[PDB]
């Protein structure tokens, strides 16, 4: 109960050091392969005056292919959607909120996302325009409080070689009531969200992202853990 | 320029809330296989008024099995050696400091370990002793001031079914001159440590460890991306 292939429709709006700014994204996605695309528009308060890089982890957990038979929090609370809440700290002090609400109306997945980034330097990466994408990242998934938690660190490139880094932590909320939903145990998300295009002159970004949700395979357990 | 079987050595000391503990331990392992063990004994401070669990990280990266051809930054700096320093930042307050020193004598790997944790809630499942091993984790390694950094974050399990997490900085670094190694691209590092066996009243500790180096293979990149 959610379509092989589905249309994405996003909203964006939000404040960076507060410079606010809107955006609209249409794209298509296929939920259990994991792969989408997103081609983003900032609507209003573009060209930006620092990094999309910083919005583009904001812009689709219910597309993600998920292994060994873990159950999918996301795919599960269709038909009624879901909702998540994250924190971004970076290394340099930049500090990001955002809340997301995801619903599905036939086959177009409709997200709606506020952003509030404050304390970023001035004179750092993201204000300065020198990030260059960010590294593929794996986020740890698991439950508490009765609902899906999930942490990564995740590494921006920089145009000097550097990598500055930060921390994410997310609250995931089904619409649906725990009772309807099985729990997945302790498990791993890869992510790898990449700019293929940019024109308009900054303001349309050509986004693909894959997703991956696993167990750690590489290196077994002697007692038979996951 | 290291074996393929390698004794391990290992010393470490320091306090935990001002619980003053000290540990060695013998064990050996297959640096290129990235698979290890150690049998560690508590010769001072025990029993531990805390749980081991938070001692076992710091007990060995010189032994990563390297996929793809990545640059082995640990295996290269032999015979000179390396060490490391590390803090970890638990999500209740607690916050742990390391530091380490790497030497190779023959095929035998000495560790010495400092080790220095406080703010522990006292109530908490460390110092209430009602963790049960950690989950495997993955951790971010990339070049940083012409060394080798790491991040990682990693999740306790407790004996009510939640995880307690924490957050990994480790600088490393080469006791050869930069100019003589092959420095890595980023990448990452799984590890996963488990107790296999408790005896001596809880004093001796069997501890495995596997660890792989590798690129996220699970989300093949568009833009040619390791």
């Amino acid at each position: 109960a959610i379509p092989e292939n589905v249309r994405i429709k996003a909203f964006m709006e939000g404040a960076i050091n507060n410079h606010h700014f809107k955006c609209e994204a249409e794209g298509e996605g296929k939920p259990y392969e994991g792969t989408q695309l997103e081609r983003i528009r900032v609507t209003e308060g573009g060209p930006l005056p620092f990094s999309f890089d910083i919005l583009s982890p904001h812009f689709s957990v219910a597309i993600t292919k998920y292994l060994s038979g873990i159950p999918d929090y996301f795919k599960q609370s269709f038909p009624e959607g879901f909702s998540w809440e994250r924190t971004t700290m970076y290394e340099d002090g930049g500090y990001v909120t955002a809340h997301q609400d995801t619903s599905l109306d036939g086959n177009c997945l409709v997200y709606k996302i506020k952003v509030i980034g404050s304390n970023l330097p001035a004179n750092g990466p993201v204000m300065q325009n020198k990030t260059r994408g960010w590294e593929p990242c794996t986020e740890m998934r698991y439950v508490r409080g009765g609902v899906l938690c999930g942490q990564s660190l995740m590494a921006l490139k920089c145009a000097d070689g550097n990598h500055l880094t930060c921390q994410l932590r997310t609250t995931y909320r089904s619409k649906k009531p725990a009772k309807k939903l099985q729990m997945p145990a302790f498990h791993f998300s890869d992510h790898r969200p990449e700019i293929l295009k940019v024109s308009e002159n900054g303001n349309l970004m050509e986004q693909y992202e894959m997703s991956v949700g696993r167990y750690c395979e590489s290196v077994p357990s002697k007692l038979g853990h996951n």
